[PDB]
């Protein structure tokens, strides 16, 4: 159908006209960033030379030991400002586009290739402590035409993206995905992202896999299109 870039989706007044005409989604409030409702290590890394960047070696690469430990690097790195490993940080998202698909409403896709584990975009929401999940969870089970949609940080920490978000609310399921979600620490802090799991040519929709969230006592039928597709995702 019609797509849309994450630019599109930043002015709210063209937004809202653009989902009238059916040529966006419908409008929510969108973030950036985790919002809290309520106020609650460096790596052994050799410091890469101008020789070894230009050579193809990558600073804080597959051998970090922080990445390796799903915690980024800090600005007291010592590959500094060449470091790789502050995706979250600097907001190194992929190149992605919103689509309309057949079946399964609006939709993520790559705008370029992806290669394996590359950083999507971050799983963003409001973020609820135990009480407030509680009282949210008993409101959602009341407006029941509301599709909740929620991420597990720790205990007292879950995000809800069923009201706020960012595009990651357009990722779909797939029986056999291309995404995962990934736990990060980053400077002390608890974040969620998208990561590739296989090379993603671009044009190809992103998915990921419904059941490693949680989300809906309703069973929506699924139209993944998989082999191995489970036929409903509950
Ligand atoms: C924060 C990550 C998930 C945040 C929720 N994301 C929406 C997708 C955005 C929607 N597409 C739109 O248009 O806004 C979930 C809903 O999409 C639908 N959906 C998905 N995947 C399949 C499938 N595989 N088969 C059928 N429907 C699907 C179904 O209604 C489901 O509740
Ligand atoms: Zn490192
Ligand atoms: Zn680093
Ligand atoms: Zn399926």
């Amino acid at each position: 159908g019609p797509s849309c870039v994450m630019d599109d989706f930043r002015d709210p007044q063209r937004w809202k006209e653009c989902a009238k005409q059916g040529k966006m989604p419908c409008y929510f409030d969108l973030i950036e960033e985790n919002v809290y409702l309520t106020e609650r290590m460096q790596c052994e890394c050799t410091p890469l030379s101008k020789d070894e960047r230009a050579q193809g070696e990558i600073a804080c690469g597959e051998d970090c030991l922080n990445r390796l430990l799903m915690i980024e690097c800090s600005s007291r790195c010592p590959n500094g400002d060449y470091c790789s490993n502050r995706r979250f940080q600097r907001k190194q998202h992929a190149d992605v586009e919103v689509i309309l698909t057949e079946k399964k409403g609006w939709g993520l896709r790559a705008a370029k290739d992806l290669p394996s584990n590359t950083f999507v975009l971050e799983y963003c929401g409001e973020v609820l402590d135990h009480k407030e999940f509680k009282a949210r969870v008993k409101e959602y089970a009341r407006n029941k035409n509301i599709h909740y949609y929620f991420m597990a940080l720790k205990n007292d920490e879950i995000i809800d993206a069923t009201q706020k978000g960012n595009c990651s609310r357009f990722m779909n399921h797939s029986c056999e995905p291309n995404c995962e979600t990934q736990k990060w620490t980053v400077n002390g802090q608890l974040r969620v992202g998208f990561f590739t799991t296989k090379l993603v040519p671009s044009g190809s929709e992103l998915t990921f896999d419904y059941q490693f969230q949680r989300y809906g006592k309703e069973a929506q039928k699924c139209f993944c299109g998989s082999a191995n597709c489970r036929g409903y995702l509950g």
